[PDB]
């Protein structure tokens, strides 16, 4: 449940 919101926007799982 871990998104990041930045260039690339890289998401996790969790």
């Amino acid at each position: 449940g871990k998104a990041l919101f930045s260039n690339p926007p890289i998401a996790f799982p969790n």
